[PDB]
């Protein structure tokens, strides 16, 4: 069911208290949630954004931002950078076993410096203005 050549990026992140923001980050460099678009998910990637957030993080959540899509090398991908807001913890069966990463929450001023992948900075920059 996957596209090959069409991926979602979530930037997910938790609402804090006062208004305030953190990001959260995954290394199995750091990166974001990252999967591939499925054929029936192409109409709307933030489908996938969500789906790939819950397997990934245990949490589920909503699309708070939608970018516009861009190209990266494999082969041309073409990705679709999402902001993920984390709200719940997933009760989807797919999270009963997770993926072994490293996480961490950061303050939004501290995540770009922590990015390596240039599909990663990309994303960011697209979107960074929501924080």
């Amino acid at each position: 069911n996957d596209l090959k050549n069409v991926k979602a990026i979530a930037i997910v992140y938790r609402e804090l208290s006062d208004g305030s923001q953190t990001v959260l980050l995954a290394k199995m460099g750091w990166m974001f949630v990252r999967g591939h678009v499925r054929e029936d998910e192409e109409a709307d990637p933030g489908v996938a954004a969500i789906r790939e957030t819950q397997e990934e993080t245990g949490f589920t959540g909503m699309v708070k931002k939608s970018g516009a899509p861009f190209t990266q090398p494999g082969r041309v991908i073409t990705i679709h950078p999402h902001i993920v807001q984390v709200q719940e913890a997933s009760k989807s069966k797919d999270t009963e076993d997770t993926v072994k990463r490293q996480f961490l929450w950061v303050h939004p001023s501290e995540v770009r410096s922590k990015l390596q992948r240039a599909e990663m900075i990309q994303a960011w920059d697209q979107l960074h203005s929501f924080f």
